[PDB]
RNA sequence: CUAAGAAAUUCACGGCGGGCUUGAUGUCCGCGUCUACCUGGUUCACUGCCGUGUAGGCAG
């Protein structure tokens, strides 16, 4: 999303910590409305806005600058495959490498 | 029907200042190298003559 979208992304991962608030931001009325300090119709609302936020919202479609690369079947037509770059899992990759690379049993 | 399909890096520049590397030294004892072979495989594509001839042959 935009960088001012990734502010309010901040603030609910802050949010998420220490209580059980992360899983229960959705599933909590009187927990969560007392502690917010809103009413309960725009409790609802704001449970609403981080449910769609958890939720993909996104049409199905790809773009002009993407791969989208023709994979031939066993004696048939074509498919096309569009690959996509997997985030979390170089996330995870460089997480480990860099744990590999450095830390205080790396430089021991 | 290829993580497909596309692309101008680039302009300019002072690295130089100077210097003692020295003294000293035991390489050394000992040793069985042997046995057996066809240089020819056409291996010297040569030398001279008749013929104007490079054309063609001759003689050793």
């Amino acid at each position: 999303g935009n960088a001012a979208a990734l502010d309010v992304f901040k603030f609910l991962s802050l949010q998420y910590q220490g209580k059980n608030l992360l899983n229960w931001l959705t599933e909590d009325s009187a927990e969560a409305v007392q502690a917010l300090s809103d009413n309960a119709e725009q409790a609802r609302e704001w449970r609403q806005a981080f449910i769609g936020i958890t939720a993909v919202k996104g049409a199905p479609a790809s773009h002009s600058l993407a791969k989208q690369l023709y994979f031939p079947l066993p004696g048939s037509g074509y498919h096309l495959l569009a690959p996509l770059f997997p985030t979390s899992l170089v996330h995870h990759v460089h997480a480990l490498l860099r744990e590999a690379r450095f830390g205080d049993a790396a430089k021991a």
